[PDB]
């Protein structure tokens, strides 16, 4: 089996860009996530799950933020806490930072070893943000991933 | 508990450099390979370990080739053939590629999920390469590594 994740450049006010696509599959370490992307910014960007099954945009302060309706850090456990992608006390959506090469394109897999079967990932997104990911929530919130650059529904 | 490994960028002409250290801990999805690197060349780089615990380098058709007494990817399960750190396919060297910022610090973690206890790696020798790893053999053999940039001995 896999996930085929659609994957979209966000832009509330001029539109949404397709960029490619994110596989999942299970390996016998975990689930890996294999970019298929292109037209991204160069750099290696924060990459989470994040809750909610949706990429809209939410109103904040006004002022509507892109990738703001998929909510926070998949966090089923609770832990509150930004983290690596093999510690327990880090949230369950936390995963690799992905690398988007020179030329805008991605294509380096990634594990995510805590989570073991697709069937647990359904129902939620995958973001990914314009910044980094130091795997903690400081001395920026969240790893420092900021902005919500692109973002694709788990299903 | 940790390993630390010292790393030198290798250069048989000039002398090596000091550019820091790989710190390996253990995880409860594997060991984690912590680079605390700087004033490398920036780039995805090719990270292994390597059969023999040396970083010297050996004479090859009258050649000093930098870092070849390392010996080739250390692969215990004699499967011949590089892969990704996650199938059981690939040599049990075959770490996540070292990012490589371009003011020349390397600090991003990677973990080696089928690599369980510290003692598994002493003994042997870590290594970067100035090439990437796009985790096959073709249409490079091993990754597209090249050359033997920096390396440390594990003990
Ligand atoms: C780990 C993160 C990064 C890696 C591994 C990386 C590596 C590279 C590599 C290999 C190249 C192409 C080889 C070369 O021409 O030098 C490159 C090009 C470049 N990078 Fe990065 N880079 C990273 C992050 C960044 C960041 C965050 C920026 C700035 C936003 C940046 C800006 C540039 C620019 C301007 C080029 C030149 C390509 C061109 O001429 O259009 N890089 N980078
Ligand atoms: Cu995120
Ligand atoms: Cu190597
Ligand atoms: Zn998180
Ligand atoms: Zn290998």
């Amino acid at each position: 089996e896999k996930i085929v994740v659609p994957v979209q450049q966000l832009d509330p006010q001029n539109g949404n860009k397709d960029v490619g696509t994110v596989e999942i599959t299970e390996s016998a370490y975990g689930l890996v996530f294999t970019p298929k992307l292109h037209d991204l910014a160069h750099g290696l960007h924060g990459f989470h799950i994040h809750e909610k099954p949706s990429c809209e945009p939410k109103e904040k302060d006004g002022k509507l933020v892109a990738g703001l309706g998929a909510g926070g850090h998949w966090d089923p456990k609770q832990t509150q806490k930004h983290g690596y992608p093999w510690s327990d006390d880090a949230h369950m959506g936390d995963l690799p930072a992905l690398f988007v090469m020179h030329d805008g394109s991605a294509t380096t897999p990634v594990l995510a070893p805590r989570l073991k079967k697709l069937a647990e990932v359904k129902g939620h997104s995958l973001m990914i943000h314009a910044g980094g990911d130091n795997h903690s929530d400081h001395p920026a919130p969240l790893g420092g991933g900021g902005p919500r650059m692109a973002c694709g529904v788990i299903k």
